């Protein structure tokens, strides 16, 4: 576990901060001296995150499928802490259906919340970062956005779109002092994926053994948070437009 | 590929037209689908050899279903699909509007998916088939201005992988073609917003590619010569991303 | 199966043309109207390939670990057919050992034959191609050169080096009219890999079932030859410095 | 990382020196290995805090074995390894000689492998460890002139994957760092053969990177914060390959 003094007094917005990776990201950032706006679709969970964290952190409710609500989030961060230095777009949904059974309604929702949402956070965060002299962004994608996982079509399509979001953000805002990188976790112990791992094949492992074989073990959300906080830090001054693979080796070999 | 039935979306102009003509030269029955019915008819007419024309708005699932059915009615079934329908949009990430984002995704990514969603069951009925989704180098490397476009093209790259994955056991293959700079009306309009176009092309890619050059790759990807190629991202960029030029 | 009239009367050198992918490449090229020099470490196998093929094709012996022998190969192709338009570097060895047990002697041999060999073929082929107004090259690598396969360290290191060979060849010779691309087959029915698949784990599939799960089925060498001949053709005019994955989907998903 | 033991090859100058100093700031015992013994001593002396110096020619397996043993003797064992030793060579693909190719491979690729070969058993004896192999953007994207160099750097990228694969169950992680343009003597000499250096750097990467900036990534990759990062190729190129610049 490493420290970053460049993060003391910085302001960060974390979306999906109510549970899992986002709650883990919010708490780690607070411990680095950040002012954190914990945003979530579930208003109570957001309040509860800020309550767990302390460190003067604040909460707000955001449905990242609505642009106006994203604008109101950034406004609230500015009004609570004076500006915006860091962004972690982590809000998202998982959806499971074969590619040929997925409905348009489901696809639209998954693209709106995941892809359109991550973009809109960058669209309204970045202007405020430019005023501060630069900033850092991490969008959470998934291994399913670069490698196929059966049943994750819509989801995977949205998560691929996020991987490219970071590149185009890096390209367009590097001369404004802004960095953007994508984090690709594989299998993490969080409520969001617990819905997903209900997927049980004709074999009794297949989640438990699937995950052990591919990744070695289940990942703790805390292990993704240390990566996110590194990527937001000045130790990552030379890292922009990259896909950070944090999959415990999953795609490094034939397992 | 003689005797095979192919649907090509955006067949009215550009790569789609070169792809349709080229599949026709290979003995293939071709349904030319386009949002412009006159371009569709004009293409089918230009090609001549059995090709049918069809008007499709790939933002509308119902019309995509009708297009596949039209191809079954005209030709018996469906063996090959080339999803080339698309739109370009230019605007910075921060100046892009929700409406333009939604429309670019709807047409490019959703449309490409829906085309596979409904063509694939017909390929299953035939014992298998092959899909080539047309994306862009801009779906993998950021070109400034091309946010919503690029994001949608990136998602198509992933469409092909998930398709290949779930449908391999049904004998269906899917790959993405990533052209860079090709002489087409869709692009020429785009590129006309000018390290500017002319010299970038010469330097990265060597010269502008013809739509025909792309067509011969599509056809290769659709053929039994590509029988062990599936879920891949095919780069036809003249070296652009291979080197620091 | 598709045709290419642009290949009639073209001259191709195929190394490792005695068996497997190379024999398959040589025979397909002959059927496209190519003059083929079938080169192999095993002189008899080379003669026998040219004998199977007919079509005026010729044979020569080459140990691609020796530069002089590579020079003599190109000389013989020039003397037999007048020049050199196409190259397929396919000569190679497989070696199996854990990364920590591999000897220097074994590493050196595997790098010399695979990596140094493919390079040297390009070094002495390319000048002759430049005289003809351009040309095409395919180097055979392996999925093991981009993804880890346990026991293939040296081999995999050499095969990665080949993937980059193509990029640097494309870069340096594009303005001379020369294209270079790498083919990455996974699991093919050839004698070269049959040594490899003797690798049997604590489970009875593990080759048979390993290969079915990952790739769907065993690949026929003929299926790699159609890809090589495409890549050498003018239908690939816009393809240079790429890694052609012909793995039947192996790395497209979590299998 | 306090209390951990690290071997850094090529610690005498450049990224290696920044890596050694930076691990020292983190409470880590460091063996500074370099082909130049004076640079090794000078580095260990500059750092001061327990660091030992060691002369190594990574083309020679026997000296690599002695280096690991020296680190065990000095500090008890080995937890971390940073293989940064290397040489640059410039020559076109067709003008490169077998001798220069052999030497570049020997030092860069073989040397990096041998360092892992012998350090890893010591990491196993400790319950695990972490490796960072230093490669180059030139190992993935072709820079003209850099053939043998690039080929060797590409192989290192694969070293890290096979290492991660076979050694994950022993608690060992391995990753590659791919810097682009960093202000170091090794590079400055290289880059001095001048779309030329100054402007390419500004355009692709934004500015030249400091060796320190690279060091902080190495340290991150060696830390328990990177506990779910293994077999990866870490890109620290300031955006170079993310966009068409």
């Amino acid at each position: 576990s490493m420290n970053h003094p460049d993060l003391a007094g910085k302001v960060a917005i974390v979306t999906g901060a109510g549970a899992g990776i986002g709650l883990a990201v919010a708490r780690r950032l607070a411990d680095e001296g950040c002012h954190v706006l914990c945003a979530d679709i579930d208003g109570d969970a957001a309040d509860a995150a800020a309550t767990k964290i302390g460190c003067g952190a604040a909460a707000c409710r955001v449905d990242v499928s609505d642009e106006q609500q994203i604008i109101a989030m950034v406004d609230a961060c500015v009004a609570a802490f004076g500006g915006v230095d860091k962004l972690v777009a982590n809000a998202g949904v998982v959806h499971l259906a074969s590619l040929i059974d997925t409905t348009v309604e489901d696809f639209d929702r998954v693209i709106a919340i995941n892809l359109r949402g991550a973009w809109l956070c960058t669209k309204h965060a970045a202007p405020r970062m430019i005023e501060r002299g630069g900033g850092a962004i991490v969008n959470l994608s998934s291994l399913a956005g670069q490698v196929a996982v059966g049943g994750t079509g819509a989801y995977g399509m949205s998560k691929a779109g996020i991987i490219q979001l970071s590149r185009i953000t890096a390209a367009e805002l590097r001369s404004s002092g802004i960095r953007s990188n994508t984090l690709l976790p594989a299998f993490v112990d969080t409520p969001m994926q617990q819905t997903a791992m209900a997927m049980f094949d004709g074999a009794l492992g297949g989640a438990r053994s699937m995950i052990a074989r591919l990744q070695g073990r289940m990942a703790a959300p805390e292990e993704m948070a240390g990566i996110v906080v590194f990527l937001l830090s000045d130790d990552a001054s030379m890292i922009t437009g990259t896909t950070q693979i944090a999959d415990g080796g999953t795609i490094a070999a034939l397992w």
